[PDB]
Formats: C-alpha cells, sequence, structure tokens
C-alpha cells in the first residue's frame, strides 16, 4: 500500500482500460489525451518511487560497502526497467495512431487485434518488471 505502489496501480488501471480498445479508448487514441496521461501517472509514479527509495535509505541494516552498493546499482536498474516498459508502451500507441491515419479512412480492425495482443505483451513484461521491483525493494 506504498505511494508509489497505488501510483502504478492508476498507470496499471488506466492501461487495463486502453487494452480494451473500446469507443471511447479509440477516439482518445487518435488523439494524443491516453499518452499524455499515461506520460502524467507514469511520471508521477517515478517521482514517488524516487521519494520512496530516498526514505528507505534512512533506515538501512549496515553492510560491507561493496554488497550495498550492488544493491543500490540492482535497485536501480529495476526502476530503469519500469521506466523503459512504460515508455515502451507509449511509444507503441503512437506507432498506432500512424497506422491509422496511413489506412486513410480504411478499415483499422486488424490494426487493432495486432495492438491489442502486442499491448497484452507489454503489459506483461511491465507486470513482471514492477513485481520484480517490488521483490528488490522489500528485501532491502
Amino acid at each position: 500500500g506504498q505511494r508509489w505502489e497505488l501510483a502504478l496501480g492508476r498507470f496499471w488501471d488506466y492501461l487495463r482500460w486502453v487494452q480494451t480498445l473500446s469507443e471511447q479508448v479509440q477516439e482518445e487514441l487518435l488523439s494524443s489525451q491516453v499518452t499524455q496521461e499515461l506520460r502524467a501517472l507514469m511520471d508521477e509514479t517515478m517521482k514517488e518511487l524516487k521519494a520512496y527509495k530516498s526514505e528507505l535509505e534512512e533506515q538501512l541494516t549496515p553492510v560491507a560497502e561493496e554488497t550495498r552498493a550492488r544493491l543500490s546499482k540492482e535497485l536501480q536498474a529495476a526502476q530503469a526497467r519500469l521506466g523503459a516498459d512504460m515508455e515502451d508502451v507509449c511509444g507503441r500507441l503512437v506507432q498506432y495512431r500512424g497506422e491509422v491515419q496511413a489506412m486513410l479512412g480504411q478499415s483499422t480492425e486488424e490494426l487493432r487485434v495486432r495492438l491489442a495482443s502486442h499491448l497484452r505483451k507489454l503489459r506483461e513484461r511491465l507486470l513482471r518488471d514492477a513485481d520484480d521491483l517490488q521483490k528488490r525493494l522489500a528485501v532491502y
């Protein structure tokens, strides 16, 4: 129930809504509304995660400078993986917007099927990285 978790939770729900590709989603996907909203959610998540890590560093068990230095950097990488997953989702939503324009009015039904299957794999990856990031944070 950490703050960074609730923020990731909002990003996650929003993305679970995009995954439906309902009428309102498609509408917002052709504008930049979805990627903007996701970008805000993301930024909030990263901010909170950074501040949480900073606080956690206040009550740490002391270890060899090396293991500590190693732990910190493993943590830093897990955080970067999360950010990068989020950007890859938005990137994919950008591509979809362009591919639609590229069709010039033709049916996008097949574009949508393909976007949903890819989006699903990108989300699977994001969830994997968030779970890992949560495990590293817990055993700090």
